[PDB]
């Protein structure tokens, strides 16, 4: 149990990595933000005008 109680906003603790990682790292690619799907769309605006 490391960092379990102090993660950056919308950070995800990859049990495989043992580190709260930010959605960004997976927002701009791989589009795998299940708990970040809301943040990714609110982190890298797109569609309808630019």
């Amino acid at each position: 149990l490391q960092m379990a109680g102090q993660c950056s906003q919308n950070e995800y603790f990859d049990s495989l990595l043992h580190a709260c990682i930010p959605c960004q790292l997976r927002c701009s690619s791989n589009t795998p933000p299940l708990t970040c799907q809301r943040y990714c769309n609110a982190s890298v605006t797109n569609s309808v005008k630019c």
